[PDB]
């Protein structure tokens, strides 16, 4: 009864309704980009490391039509969007470029338009909707960016690569949302495939599509329903930090650095710095293993590596919060659970629990033993960016 069933036919319906009511015509176009859960490989992406996200059935739909007047008209119905629900603005030019500001939800769309690599980009009308809980750790921002991107490609096809559209979305996040993220979230919103995880090499940008066939094993995403103050603020600090180590170690990134190399170099770098690279360099290894373990389909070693990932993110990288520790520590003591850990950037958001679908009704009865409000998603590994024509 705390479990938010996804309703994706309802999400598109809602979207179509609101559009015809707002603008006076049936929309021509529907796109979706999903939210994500990162199964293992946390704070590795910007250290050119490995990440094992899968796409969620939680998503962000644009529905909309091209305009002859060169201007953009956005209406959002997302519950937690900041006022106003509606912004219009001329397309950028050589002369004027878009500026981030108010409302913030509109900055991600603006961002993508501002860096969209193709021309001529005509003006549009769009309703924006989302079942991705906003600031809940499941990449609402990447779903909206990649949803925008996808809608723009129908207006003006790009002659480019997935990485290029990921980078464009990532630039919008940096410039327009002030969030210096890596490419896991964008990549996965773009490239996810139903019943697969997506093993992303963030040095080479080689990708692997890893079957999650087995219908026994499932994944419980548990929303902590907190986004602590230090989240916004401590992400860039971590990055700056990782940068200095590589700087001091004559290493083009932490990817190339391996743990035997860091152990020796305790004193080349800071004490703070050393306890954090231990996570990155280590993390990178356990994402490889989890990868190789998933192919072998040892649901068990999922745990060792996934529970170890939390410990490392909590004790070493310091991007957990009591609420996460108590959802993780609560899950990892339940028979019928391979393992649990904070997912995405931390200081709040969701845990992810690899468990036997048989014990789903027991875990959701047990957790909601949590000192806070728990929201539950039972996540099929899902499709990436989708167009449907109306
Ligand atoms: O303030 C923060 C902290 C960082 C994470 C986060 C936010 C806010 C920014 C905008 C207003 C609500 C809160 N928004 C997202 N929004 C994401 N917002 C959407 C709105 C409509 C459709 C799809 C969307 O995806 N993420
Ligand atoms: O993770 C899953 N299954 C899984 C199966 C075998 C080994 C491991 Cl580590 C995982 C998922 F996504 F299907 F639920
Ligand atoms: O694993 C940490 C991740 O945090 C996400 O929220 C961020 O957007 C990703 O780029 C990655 O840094």
């Amino acid at each position: 009864a705390a479990l938010r069933q996804p309703q994706v036919a309802e999400l598109l319906a809602e979207a179509r309704r609101a559009f015809r009511e707002e603008f006076g015509a049936e929309p021509e176009l529907a796109v979706s980009a999903p939210g994500r859960v990162n199964l293992i490989g946390e704070h590795t992406d910007y250290n050119q490391g490995l990440v094992l996200p899968m796409a969620l059935e939680l998503m962000t739909v644009l529905v909309g039509s091209p305009r002859k007047d060169g201007l953009v008209s956005l209406l959002t119905t997302s519950e937690g969007a900041d006022e106003p629900q509606r912004l219009q603005f001329p397309l950028p030019t050589a002369q004027r470029s878009l500026e981030p500001g108010t409302p913030r939800w509109a900055n991600y769309v603006k961002g993508v338009i501002q860096y969209y690599p193709a021309a001529p980009l005509p003006g549009f009308s769009a309703v924006v909707v989302s079942s991705v809980p906003l600031g809940g750790g499941l990449s609402s921002s990447a779903s909206l960016e990649v949803a925008t991107y996808t809608f723009l490609q129908q207006l003006c096809p790009d002659s480019g690569t997935i990485a290029a559209r990921a980078q464009v979305c990532q630039q919008a996040e940096h410039s327009f949302a002030g969030m210096p993220c890596g490419i896991m979230d964008q990549f996965i919103s773009l490239m996810g495939q139903k019943g697969h995880a997506l093993l992303i090499d963030c040095r080479s940008l080689e990708t692997s599509l890893v079957p999650l066939s087995d219908p026994k094993l499932a994944v419980l995403i548990t929303n902590s329903n907190v986004r602590h103050s230090l989240a916004s603020s401590e992400y860039p600090v971590r990055r700056r930090q990782c940068e200095e180590v590589a700087r001091a170690l004559g290493a083009a990134s932490l990817r190339e650095v391996q743990l035997e190399e860091l152990e020796a170099a305790r004193d080349l770098v800071s004490k703070e710095g050393f306890r954090r690279a231990r996570h990155v360099v280590g993390e990178i290894r356990r994402t490889a293993q989890a990868a190789a373990a998933l192919r072998r389909g040892d649901y068990r070693a999922f745990g060792r590596l996934m529970v170890e990932s939390h410990r490392s993110l909590r004790d070493d990288y310091e991007v957990s919060c009591p609420e996460l520790d108590q959802l993780v520590e609560a899950a990892l003591a339940v028979p019928g659970v391979y393992g649990s850990r904070m997912t995405g950037g931390g200081f709040g958001g969701c845990t992810v629990t690899l468990l036997e679908a048989s014990a789903a009704p027991h875990a959701m009865r047990h957790i909601q033993h949590y000192g806070g409000t728990a929201t539950f998603y039972l996540s099929q590994a899902a499709d990436g960016a989708k167009v449907l024509c109306l």
